[PDB]
């Protein structure tokens, strides 16, 4: 495809030594899966790496 640019906002800042950080960005993780636990900045970061996580187990 093409796709575009991403949404406005700034909810990506640094992380203290101990908080959870994003597995797609590299900032911080003010959110968190439940199956998989990982940690993430948006929305879109969360199906990014989850949809990500999937095709790795391969089969099905
Ligand atoms: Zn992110």
């Amino acid at each position: 495809g093409s796709s575009g640019s991403s949404g406005f906002s700034k909810t990506q800042r640094w992380a203290e030594p101990g908080e959870p950080i994003c597995v797609v960005c590299g900032r911080y993780g003010e959110y968190i899966c439940d199956k998989t636990d990982e940690d993430v900045c948006s929305l879109e970061c969360k199906a990014k790496h989850l949809l990500q996580v999937k095709e790795k187990e391969e089969k099905s």
